[PDB]
């Protein structure tokens, strides 16, 4: 009676609900589609891969679409060896843990508020010293209340003995910048830090690219475990042709432009640390000192097949990919107020920005964004449009929780900072807001960081901004624009 | 002056995304629905429930569709004591941590490689010695760099008191086999390992099925803790009529067809593992020998119930219903190069493959998927068509990480494997690819395995690979098929 | 086969279309196979151990 009673308790409100559904719980309808395979195929590069030089690889065309697009890095084990044990002991130089630069840096600015014989004291008490230095250091910054001092003398238990591992999240750090070119014009750029940043902000939960990049999430001794042997990576580059099936690159509306991948490789002497400033780097398997020919990689295209009728009506009429490109604007940093002039162009659907410090770089921490002692290197931004506040001043949080909260699958881990113009920047296909900087006499993002960032150890720290903006690909006559 | 400038600053090409907008993001719309309620109803087996036993239950009729279905167990708390101790000592073997059979065979790979005299050496120097030789093995079989012996002596503090426990995953492992039936019909069939794959690929961030199942990844701690009182678990069965409302399972159109679960359940051997081999395992509130009738279980359902008018609707014409069914090639594996020939049928959308050692087995760790010494079991996979490779040779991690990534809603924990022909094979009611197997002569599965897998105590490995395809059901005239 | 011994004789699959084509093989018997030094050697395989 009851539940017969509640399908006739309607009234007029309920007719804009339920009258003439088009819908029912109780019934599956499906759609047919038309017949297609995907084929995931290895391809060498055209050149020599090295570290430091650019390579580029003609892709293959091995079907009618270009889907999923990944670059399979080999890296060699890792082993070490004394330099008075080694025959030829001259190799390029590699951060080490026996010289934490970051660690000096983050000493030096605490230096002033020493009280007594620095100098002349054991070790265990220059630790003592230094750690009561910083909670007087971090009370006249910041009024922080001072922490106890055996909270702050965290000891990593580095092991006892020696080694060398590859840098946390590898897979990214080798790939300074990517550019996807059809017909010698670049298409698209994708940077290290941009790759990683996407990954913090966009990466989903229990689909994190941890082992496929080479990241343990600041765990030093997963990394020096990962390095004893061969590493196969398989990094994915995030073109727009990548992220949603309607959008992947017709290779048979584009048949007389090359499609070419640009790689610019990470020096070798960034990608590796070691636990001793002595220590010569050797490949684990050939027992030869590690040079810069030892970096391999291939490209890995998922093509796919069209049923025939679908492949002619795409060859003759592909028309228009909505796309998203990417622009960069890199700065150094020397003070605690800095303005970075945004000269990128078209709609913009939102932007990324970070600091690195010079000290967190030298040390061969390339992901760490953190600032001086760990804390967070914004303490305020403002978005400024013709000298007009878009967004007036906002403390860090809000730039970096506040806005991955709103319009990310994700909170990044490290001091990621975005703003959004769109309400799904992460929809491929769905435009749902920009802001056309192409229309903008002057895009200004002002910020204040904290105090001492840039200064004395860290003078040329590094300011990074990325904008993600809507372009059109248009295909005609089998060539592509 | 600038936000309507740039509402002004359109052209050609803002034409394609915005002229005619059907939607606004400024006003919602909503769709109204048909009057339906949803009743969980647990329900008793028509046969006994008992450990290495088959069970059937016939599905009671107690609304208009069915949607969710749970298996809930009930488990004992475990209890041990000493043979001696005990009236009747006489009991089925379970796996002991004093009898580690993988351990065995881990250290049965490295025997050729130990220096010195083994035998009569003290416990903490064939420990030493143990470890050595695993790096020799590792040297000589993959070019790895030696880790320090001091990383390889992981203890895990084992607990110095007397236990057992149910294994890992214990809801899913009680679980053989699986059989959706209707008229007699098997229309789906899962199993244990498919169930825990499943969950693996396709088990969402912050929905993990682990408390549900009795899964700790690998804490045997946790174990020991959940196993002193009763366990009530609640196992998803992954029916296709589960995976999207619109696929209920239309208990009006099959009026004149038995629905019935069968479940074939584990040996009650195989469910627990204990500290030392002379315990008795108990009963914890009975205080009698854990026995095969111990088990309890229950189905528990979830009816849909419609109003009158999409009830009649749906009795005049449910039609037709798109489904996934699970096929399974099993095989026993006794070399490092394996051909597994997949006669499955109908248009498949993917396949799940993966190895079990057998002393990871005898030792009670049926999930573990791992090779010798924890490593990748799988170095390489071809996927072959009519002699023709399909998916030329392709190294453990592409299989593994950038098949779940690209089609996945989770990267497995485990050494589980994927590949898809469809776009989005966890999408239940739109097909986005397939390989019709009906019409290939041959499907060709080749492995290349880790050197020594599947040789000496590892001999009668296992392979599995699980296959989802499409087929329909079709429902008239009150019958089902 | 006949077919090996010239190009003028190789097989013409496309001519045979609806016939399977089938190679058959007899093995010789393990024990036939191995001659050793010594009656009371047991024989194993080298990489195995078995």
């Amino acid at each position: 009676a009851g539940s017969l009673t509640q399908l006739l308790a309607t009234g007029s409100m309920d007719a804009a609900l339920t009258q003439n559904a088009t819908r029912t719980f109780w019934k599956s309808s499906y759609q047919k589609h038309s017949l297609f395979a995907l084929e995931s195929i290895n391809q060498p590069f055209t050149t020599q891969v090295q570290f430091g030089a650019e390579s580029h690889i003609t892709v293959n065309r091995q079907g009618d679409l270009l889907s999923w697009m990944y670059l399979k890095i080999v890296l060699p084990g890792l082993k070490v060896q004394n330099q008075a044990d080694t025959v030829q002991p001259t190799q390029q130089s590699f951060a080490s843990l026996d010289n934490d630069v970051a660690a000096q840096a983050d000493v030096s600015h605490v230096l002033p508020y020493i009280e007594g014989a620095y100098t002349e004291a054991s070790l265990n008490t220059k630790e003592q010293l230094i750690a009561e230095a910083k909670n007087s250091y971090e009370a006249a910054k910041y009024n922080a209340a001072p922490l106890p001092v055996a909270a702050q003398m965290q000891s990593t238990e580095m092991p006892d003995f020696d080694y060398a591992y590859w840098t946390e999240a590898i897979g990214f750090h080798l790939i300074k910048r990517a550019e996807f070119k059809v017909g010698g014009a670049t298409i698209d750029t994708i940077w290290s830090e941009l790759l990683f940043a996407m990954e913090e902000l966009m990466g989903r939960a229990g689909r994190r690219l941890t082992e496929t990049i080479g990241r343990t999430l600041r765990r030093p001794t997963e990394l020096m475990k990962a390095s004893r042997q061969e590493q196969i990576l398989y990094v994915p580059l995030p073109w727009y042709f990548t992220k949603h099936p309607s959008l992947a690159f017709p290779l048979v509306a584009a048949t007389y432009h090359n499609i070419q991948l640009w790689v610019q490789w990470a020096q070798l002497n960034s990608c590796i640390i070691k636990s001793r400033s002595n220590l010569v780097v050797l490949h684990a398997e050939r027992n030869v000192p590690i040079s810069d020919d030892h970096l391999r990689a291939s490209l890995e295209c998922t093509y796919v097949h069209l049923e025939a009728a679908e492949r002619d009506a795409l060859t003759a009429n592909a028309g228009t990919q909505l796309i998203v490109q990417h622009q960069a604007h890199l700065q150094q940093v020397s003070s605690n107020n800095v303005t970075a002039r945004l000269n990128f162009n078209f709609p913009v659907l939102e932007f990324y920005y970070f600091l690195r410090r010079k000290a967190n770089k030298d040390a061969g921490d390339h992901f760490n964004f953190s600032g001086i002692g760990g804390r967070d290197p914004v303490v305020s931004a403002e978005l400024l449009f013709n000298n007009t506040a878009r967004v007036t001043q906002k403390p860090a949080v809000w730039w970096r929780a506040v806005q991955a909260l709103q319009f990310h699958s994700s909170a990044p881990l490290t001091n990621i900072y975005s703003y959004s113009f769109s309400l799904s920047p992460e929809d491929p296909i769905t435009p749902s807001g920009s802001a056309n900087f192409s229309r903008l006499d002057s895009v200004e993002l002002a910020l204040t960081l904290q105090d001492d960032f840039g200064a004395a150890h860290d003078a040329n720290s590094e300011l990074f901004v990325f904008a993600r903006s809507y372009n059109i690909l248009k295909f005609t006559n089998g060539l592509a624009g």
